[PDB]
């Protein structure tokens, strides 16, 4: 009867003794359904029975609060006749139900809720007052009555936003008209970015209805942000077309220059918007001539960046419009370009950025159409590192792009400052079909770097067994290639300690005990970087009987004593403990306990003393290992 | 396209009896021009003292500036209207 606004059934049912403060599953009271219903008949009937109204719903919508959720005023005054507290609205965010009257927008509720709910001004937990939410949800009459009651529209929040700086965020046009009529200053400031409202008007998606009303009352497209950028730059960023047309119509210059040297063409192009770039070149072509349009396209930001550099850095994931990047490149190349434009610091042209990104599934074609032969002059140049886009694309693994560059016949014999080819980069990152695409294009396997590393050395270093099978099996790469440090990739593979790779190299077979520049049999290099399972491969398979190995310095167990390799010497002692205790170095007469105590590794002492290893083995100088503990200062070994 | 806002038109021609009924009806005090000039700036520009008496009566501080920072003296002296500047000093 309350929600149906039935007064006869409330008089008879309440005359039958019903609950005056009844509660449904939602918790909204029947008197709260009378104030929320906007029916003063059931409000005076429940007020005649003195119905308590403090028990609101689950959303705390009390009789004045749910009556303001409807918009009734006599239900709020009759709620005050039922002693509703008009000074009590809080909902852990500063409810303060003039905000609710600014949520829904009821002026007849706002006047009686001004005489009754006397609070002008109590802000939200964000810091927003009633004009901020009235301007947010777009209720002009509430702004007429709150501005009539007296509150300056230069009011800010905790985040410094004025009423324009919230009404333009919601893009409510006639609200902004009333705020300009109230006396708002269109320049003023923004929160945490220190921004004019045009920087909001060129950022919100619906700004075109509102930004002209910022320019009807006059505003400043010359006004920069904290990062020194016009709102032309902002509409260049956020993809707003008609707003940018209004900004250029209002004598906003497209010729400004950011703190990073960026024109709005640059950051317009980086956000990938075709009609903005189109429109900017169509305006600069008129108001400065096509020559200054060509120098405007070839305008140079900080670190030598032109707009062609900001073409290529977009990707195929963040493109989100199918043929946008291609026609942006058509609008930039077709209207004059400096297609190389070698950058200032990092020496690389905009072509290199194609190989950085992967939108050169399309953009490599589009740039690669409008040059007859100097494409090769673009492809044969090197970066500051010394990189060609073959080195960058093969460094990343954009496979179809590598198929595009090799069909466009770039030279595979380029070299970086580290003496590396594309086989060394793609083999370093481990891509199969990139190296396959190189070797179809007559790449040279067994090339070497400054360290003399081959592609097999890097693939064995970085764990790519399919690339190792691909090189040795598919392309007959030599297995026992030495570095400049005279290292085969079995112990350069055991240097990084990759077990299955060394299983593959021993499955293909090579000279195991081939010494390195330090005379290093492979388990020495396995013991320097203390990979226990790799020594378990070279020793569990046991192809060379290298437990009693010899190097230029010492044996493997001595290096195991040097590193503190209790797992590695646990495997070595667990295989050949009797032959691992008696390790006397032929050059120094040293034992592994002496290098353990000299290194101060107490756990190696626990392992070898746990296996035997009497301490009384004197050196060539003559010491027990206790004396090396005394010389080196390791009391745990003591 | 330049912020017409016909209280400016009442400040162009200078009719106070049109300004009162155009204040109750054309309720906008304050919407500036595309240059940034409000109704006191054009009333002071074209030299109509009674419009400045009624707009100053309706409430608007004469330290108001434009987009180009000119106060009401900084436009009334550009037009060199003397008694306008007298009323602005009285304001």
């Amino acid at each position: 009867a309350a929600r149906r606004r039935d007064v006869d059934m409330v008089r008879i049912l309440v005359d039958y003794g019903t609950n005056v403060d009844t509660q449904n599953g939602e918790g909204q009271t029947p008197l709260h359904i009378a104030a929320a219903e906007g029916d003063e008949a059931l409000l005076k009937y429940f007020y005649g029975v003195r119905a308590s109204a403090s028990i609101a719903d689950n959303q705390d919508r009390t009789p004045m609060h749910l009556a303001a959720e409807n918009g009734h005023a006599h239900v709020i005054e009759i709620l005050a006749d039922k002693f509703k507290a008009s000074i009590f609205e809080r909902t852990k965010d500063g409810s303060t139900l003039m905000h609710i009257a600014s949520l829904n927008g009821h002026a007849e509720c706002a006047t009686m809720l001004f005489k009754k709910g006397v609070y002008l001004h109590m802000p939200n937990k964000d810091g927003a007052r009633s004009i901020h939410t009235a301007a947010a949800y777009g209720h002009t009459g509430i702004i007429n009555t709150l501005l009539q009651k007296g509150e300056k529209v230069d009011v800010t929040t905790n985040d410094n936003y004025t009423a324009l700086h919230i009404a333009v965020e919601s893009a409510k046009p006639a609200v902004v008209e009333t705020l300009l009529g109230f006396g708002a200053d269109v320049h003023v400031r923004g929160g945490k970015l220190r921004e004019t409202p045009l920087h909001i008007a060129a950022r919100v998606k619906d700004g075109d209805r509102c930004a002209l009303m910022l320019l009807k009352s006059g505003a400043s497209p010359n006004l920069t942000t904290d990062d020194c950028l016009t709102p032309v730059h902002v509409a260049a960023r956020h993809g707003n077309l008609a707003t940018l047309m209004q900004l250029l119509e209002d004598e906003g210059d497209p010729l400004y220059k950011s703190n990073t040297g960026e024109t709005p063409l640059h950051m317009a192009c980086r956000a990938c918007h075709p009609d903005i770039v189109r429109h900017l070149i169509e305006t600069v072509k008129e108001k400065h001539g096509p020559d200054k349009a060509t120098t405007y396209i070839n305008s140079v930001n900080e670190d030598g960046a032109t707009a062609l550099h900001y073409t290529c850095q977009i990707t195929k994931e963040e493109v989100k419009i199918p043929e946008s990047d291609k026609q942006i490149v058509r609008m930039l190349l077709e209207n004059g370009a400096d297609v190389t434009l070698q950058t200032k610091t990092a020496l690389e042209t905009a072509f290199h950025y194609c190989a950085v990104a992967g939108n050169n599934d399309v953009l490599m074609e589009m740039i690669s159409h409008m040059n007859p032969t100097d494409i090769q002059k673009a492809m044969n140049r090197q970066s500051s590192v010394g990189w060609t886009p073959l080195l960058i694309a093969c460094h990343r693994g954009h496979m179809e792009l590598v198929n595009n560059l090799l069909a466009n016949h770039a030279r595979v014999d380029v070299f970086d400052t580290e003496g590396r080819s594309a086989l060394h980069l793609a083999a370093e990152r481990g891509y199969l079909h990139v190296c396959d695409a190189l070797l179809t294009n007559k790449a040279f396997i067994n090339s070497k770097s400054r360290v003399g590393r081959t592609a097999l050395h890097l693939a064995a270093m970085n764990g790519f067994t399919h690339l190792v099978k691909f090189l040795i099996k598919d392309h007959n790469a030599v297995i026992d290639i030495l570095t400049l440090r005279k290292q085969t990739p079995l112990h350069l593979a055991a240097a990084s300690g990759q077990m299955e790779v060394c299983q593959l190299l021993l499955e293909l077979g090579a000279n195991i005990d081939a010494t390195d520049d330090l005379g290093q049999k492979p388990i020495h290099v396995a013991a320097q970087n203390n990979y226990s399972e790799v020594a378990k491969l070279f020793l569990q398979q046991h192809p060379s009987l290298v437990n009693a190995t010899s190097k230029d310095g010492n044996t493997c167990a001595h290096i195991a004593a040097m590193q503190g390799s209790v797992k590695v010497i646990e495997e070595l002692m667990k295989f050949d403990r009797s032959g691992v205790i008696s390790a006397r170095n032929k050059l120094t007469d040293a034992t592994p306990l002496q290098l353990a105590a000299e290194g101060g590794h107490a756990d190696v002492v626990k392992a070898l003393v746990r296996a035997g290893a009497s301490c009384t083995e004197e050196n060539k100088a003559g010491f027990t290992a206790v004396h090396l503990a005394a010389q080196n200062g390791h009391g745990q070994v003591l």
